[PDB]
């Protein structure tokens, strides 16, 4: 993955994340 893909990978799965598992 690049630069833009590993990126947006981290606001996905942090974002994602966030949302299943607020607290």
């Amino acid at each position: 993955e690049t630069r833009e893909q590993r990126a947006i990978r981290l606001a996905r799965m942090s974002a994602y994340a966030a949302r299943r598992l607020a607290n």
